[PDB]
């Protein structure tokens, strides 16, 4: 029945690091392209338009099978079976996109740093770094640095042969965890979550709130910041500034009830407000405008 | 008449992630009368060896896979199967990336380092899908334009026969971040200084100008002006007096009303806007003032 027979060199992989073997099949492929047959691959059965051709979307890395059967009708009525068993490998990729706006570490958190040898398995490599530790956790790498404004060296190694090879040395930068700027959270007429300018809002929508919270504006960097302590700003009728302590990052009851007995369009600030990173250090972050409405 | 099988012919048995695994599925018509001969790279391939062919990676480079597959075509005449491939041989290569650190910045220049160590640069080829990903001489500009959404740059090798995808990588689009005001002075000694908010001397309000607003970043090397501000002010009768600037600059009204405040007297600078290489205005933080 064969009308085409073609020699195939099916490699494992068409690039190959340096030291690394270039394994590859070579098959005959002796077919009826006249057929059409069945192929039920990975639990479906592939559409005719398919072709044959099985294709899979590369994800996470790891070892994924090839599991399934062919079928076609014979020239004599009698259906042809054969079933197989193959398998590839996903990878990380070997090409580095760095965006060099981004080649930093933060003090006080854990980095994570995506550490991707290809030809080498995850256990074959060691990385060091100059700049605090890096440790292993899964299949990623954690870098704590601990000296800011100073470089961070990743350095990492394979061996793979008679002599320790060197695979990357990466340089970083090392910054302190930026500091956060405060807000008052409240909830609008409808109940959404909102975080105040400030500007203007009401009272009703001031005490709802019950203090001063800190946070960055992004979604760089997802870190917590608590507010330690802070100060409420008031006038008398003689034009004296007055300026009540808070009870943490809560209002005091001296400062809730000139909140209360303020007025429409009456101005007060949040001034001193000192917010504290996970790195521990207190740090004194901007004031606020907060307008009666 | 010979025996049937089933073959799985991958154009790769290893996949990078965010490349797609393609793999044809034939019924193949095998002779087990006489196994066939397999002649690669000058050596005939022993039986033992299963189909395999294999080679150490040495010095970086394009290598070549050449050879024939010989069979007896049951003619009494001999057919043969000629094959032309090829591999690549790179200098060993990690990748550090700390996955976090994903951002990039509408506005501005992102230079992106696409580094695949083994190649050379016209070899390689990256393409982006929010904005623009251009060449700039060892580096590569990306200028996304949609913030808030993903920004994935292919990086591929293309060359013969197959295209081959050498990574995929997400990003995120973001706006720049906004500056922090300041008052620029200059101490008893001269060396200049950035009053943020707190306490300070009269005459070292009157120097410089206005006020100016920036950033603290040495890897987003960014400036920003101050577009207009408010300082408000308090009287006797504990009214506020809202007084409009100059530009980046005290106007003649908030200048007087500066010399006229007593010392510990409170005065504020709120709003300010200023804008950036984006070019944005934006509402930043506001700072107190009190006189020495
Ligand atoms: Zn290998
Ligand atoms: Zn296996
Ligand atoms: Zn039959
Ligand atoms: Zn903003």
């Amino acid at each position: 029945r064969v009308n085409s027979i073609t020699a195939q060199v099916i490699p494992q992989s068409q690039i190959v690091m340096s030291g690394d073997t270039y394994k590859a099949n070579i098959v005959l492929s002796s077919v009826d392209t006249t057929q059409r047959p069945d192929v039920f691959v990975n639990g479906k059965l592939l559409s005719p338009e398919n072709m044959g051709l099985f294709t899979a979307t590369a994800g996470a890395p790891g070892t994924y099978p090839v599991k399934g059967y062919i079928e076609m009708m014979g020239n004599d009525g009698v259906k042809i079976r054969r079933d197989f068993e193959s398998e590839y490998f996903v990878t990380e990729p070997m090409a580095s996109v760095a965006p060099t706006m981004m080649n930093v570490l933060y003090a006080g958190i854990d980095n994570p740093i995506n550490i991707a040898v290809p030809g080498v398995a995850q256990q074959n490599v060691s990385a060091t770094i100059n700049n605090g530790t890096l440790t292993r956790r899964g299949n990623l790498w954690i870098a704590r640095p601990t000296k800011v404004g100073s470089e961070a060296i990743i350095s990492v190694t394979a061996q793979s042969g008679g002599r320790t090879i060197q695979m990357a040395k990466t340089t970083l930068r090392v910054r302190a965890l930026p500091d956060p700027l405060p807000y008052i959270e409240y909830k609008d007429v409808q109940g959404n979550t909102k975080r105040f300018k400030g500007g203007r809002l009401g009272k009703r929508e001031i005490l709802a709130a019950g203090g001063i919270k800190a946070a960055l504006d992004d979604d760089l960097l997802e870190v917590n910041y608590t507010v330690v302590k802070f100060q409420l700003v008031f006038y008398d009728s003689m034009g004296n500034s007055i300026p009540e302590v808070s009870d943490g990052a809560s209002f005091s009851e001296r400062q809730k009830r000139q909140i209360q007995n303020l007025g429409k369009g009456k101005r007060f600030y949040v001034t001193e407000v000192i917010a504290r990173g996970p790195d521990g250090i207190e740090r004194k972050i901007p004031a606020i405008e907060v307008i009666v409405n």
